[PDB]
């Protein structure tokens, strides 16, 4: 279980080839019919920041939802007491270089619920363990996950 370095991303390679997430589809809209393909995560084991009050944080594609739920059970079983921590989910806002994995609900950054920046190594790991498609410790304030789609 070696936790992943500041800025290291496993697999080893550009986050949009094949071997990782996949190929950008075309950011999905409020309106456009692609937004019906988002579920809201409603798990209670995890924390959604949701400064946007929008809860834009909980729509995320199933396999998204997947790959954060079975993080979610890890998370807690190696820091017992300590929650997964969603900061950005499916951005609307548009913050996001573009082409990012988040305009289609596809990718998010995570903490520990404790803002411990030391378990964050620690976190990444354990999102690759839960499958997915490509983790990256983008800052040293949180982790980036994303997944294929479907
Ligand atoms: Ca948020
Ligand atoms: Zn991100």
């Amino acid at each position: 279980l070696t936790p992943l370095a500041y800025k290291q991303f496993i697999p080893n390679v550009a986050e949009k080839t094949l071997g990782a997430s996949g190929r950008y589809e075309g950011k999905i809209t409020r309106n456009s019919e692609r937004f019906k393909e988002l579920t809201p995560n409603y798990n209670p084991d995890i924390i959604f920041k949701d400064e946007e009050n929008t809860g834009a944080d909980r729509l995320m594609t199933q396999r998204c939802k997947d790959k954060l739920n079975a993080l979610a059970i890890s998370v807690m079983n190696q820091w017992p007491g300590v929650k997964l921590r969603v900061t950005e989910g499916w951005d609307e806002d548009g913050h996001h270089s573009e082409e990012s994995l988040h305009y289609e609900g596809r990718a998010v950054d995570i903490t520990t619920s404790d803002r411990d920046r030391s378990k964050y190594g620690m976190l990444a790991r354990l999102a690759v363990e839960a499958g997915f498609d490509w983790v990256y410790y983008e800052s040293k304030a949180h982790i980036h996950c994303s997944v294929k789609a479907e």
